[PDB]
């Protein structure tokens, strides 16, 4: 096993990784900004290194500082968590070039999945169903681009190859708006990604967001760990995630899961990963792959018994996956509610000092958060301060436990979305299940 690792992240995910390390007897190095000295995981870590000031550019995105911290502490690996540098192929490359293990796939694989055009080509080649599209980047010939749009059939959507997670796309409903839509998407892509490449897909009207979790080791094993429905979202920010996805049968799960695992083998995938799909009229369409462990990983852990972070670390050390595909069983149901420090009317981050804190407990209740009484949520980082995960023998029990747990949760001194989460749990359409990606924003609009 890895002797010692740098946790190149903060907040709840840093604590999550620290726990997994502690379980495996791995020494921890907590790199942190000057604003994060009193983070729970920092206080629990074996060694700590202040890598810079509050702003992320000089701390959590500071590649030299992070690598230097690994060097000086004699760490052997770096876990990037999610966000920050976790999908930064150049960082992964530098980590490996510097002689440390990057907890993720090969840098070339990160780069492939970061190039949405090339990722789709690879997935399509491997037998994964994709959205009907341009199958290549759009040029500047608008006669050709109109022909592609006609072949696909309107509405279509223009997307930046360097984008993803809702970033760098726009819907086109007729020829009249096509040229300008392509030009603007391209200009925004150039400005944001220093990559002006764009592509076209059919715009699905009312899909659900359903993603598949995979794990692949360096011994050739690749497994899928069911799916997650992430359709309950606002402006591409997930709000509630659940596993399994309501209405997905064992046969569909098998069908799409096997295709994702096969794709992993074809591309030489290593580590945890997520295949994102749109799901509509009983059909899956691949849009994007993530290579990091994600925020919503805990729902998959609850329904499979697999500790995904521990698997990442075992894989990185050269150990095979601790479980075979035949040993992966979906059992029960899990729901995750993201807890955000945000204003209820604006939805802007609402930082501040927590004056009173109480976490929920009980059977099937899992609380993932670094916060504590007297902890100050800084203004410099994301608004998500914790994750409440509830498991039950079925979806109704999971939801009932969530309702109870949300009622026990006390976070005074700052504004949170606990009340909104309670409203969602009480929503009759959510209780029925299978609401589409548009549902929450429509509910909030009314
Ligand atoms: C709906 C949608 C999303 C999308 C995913 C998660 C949250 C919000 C939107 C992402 C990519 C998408 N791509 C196509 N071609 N069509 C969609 N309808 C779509």
């Amino acid at each position: 096993m890895l002797d010692k690792i740098v946790i190149a992240n903060r907040g709840e995910i840093a604590l999550r990784i620290l726990r997994a390390c502690k379980e495996l007897g791995i020494k921890t190095v907590a790199v942190h900004s000057s604003a994060d000295r009193d983070l729970k995981h920092v206080l629990l870590a074996d060694e700590t290194v202040c890598i810079g000031p509050a702003p992320s550019v000089k701390s959590y995105l500071n590649i030299p500082a992070i690598i230097s911290a690994a060097e000086i502490t004699g760490a052997v690996a770096i876990h990037p968590g999610y966000g920050f540098l976790s999908e930064n192929a150049n960082f992964a490359e530098q980590v490996e070039r510097s002689g440390f293990i990057f907890i993720g796939p090969k840098a070339e694989t990160i780069r492939l999945m970061g190039d949405k055009v090339s990722a789709i080509a690879a997935m399509k080649k491997a037998g994964v169903p994709c959205v009907p599209g341009s199958d290549g980047p759009l040029g500047d010939d608008m006669d050709k681009n109109r022909a592609i749009a006609k072949r696909i059939g309107y509405p279509v959507i223009i997307k930046a190859s360097g984008g993803g997670g809702g970033r760098g796309m726009r819907v086109v409903r007729g020829d009249a708006e096509l040229a300008q839509s392509i030009s603007m998407t391209r200009a925004e892509a150039k400005a944001a990604f220093s990559n002006d490449m764009v592509y076209m897909e059919k715009y699905l009207e009312n899909p659900r967001h359903v993603e598949i979790q995979v794990l692949a080791d360096g011994q050739g094993n690749a497994i899928y760990l069911a799916e997650r429905d992430c359709s309950m979202q606002r402006r591409h920010q997930k709000v509630v995630e659940e596993a399994p996805a309501p209405g997905i049968t064992p046969e569909l799960r098998r069908y799409i899961g096997e295709r994702c695992a096969k794709a992993c083998v074809d591309i030489g995938y290593r580590g945890a990963g997520t295949f994102e799909f749109l799901f509509e009229n009983g059909e899956f369409y691949f849009i994007e792959m993530n290579t990091r462990i994600q925020v919503e990983h805990p729902v998959t852990e609850m329904i499979t018994g697999v500790d995904l972070i521990k698997e990442q670390l075992r894989i990185a050390a050269g150990q095979p996956l601790s479980i075979k595909q035949e040993e992966v069983h979906v059992r029960g149901h899990a729901v995750e509610c993201r807890i955000n420090a945000e204003d209820p009317n604006t939805f802007l981050p609402s930082p501040g000092k927590i004056t009173r804190f109480h976490a929920p407990g009980g059977f099937g209740v899992r609380w993932e958060s670094h916060i504590y009484a007297g902890y100050t949520v800084p203004p410099y980082y994301d608004s998500m301060i914790g994750k409440l995960i509830c498991y039950g023998e079925n979806r109704d029990v999971a939801i009932a436990r969530m309702k109870n747990a949300l009622q026990e949760l006390i976070i005074d001194g700052i504004k949170t979305n606990v009340d909104l989460q309670i409203r969602i749990m009480n929503d009759e359409n959510f209780q029925h299940g299978g609401t589409n990606i548009h549902y929450l924003e429509k509910k909030l609009g009314l």
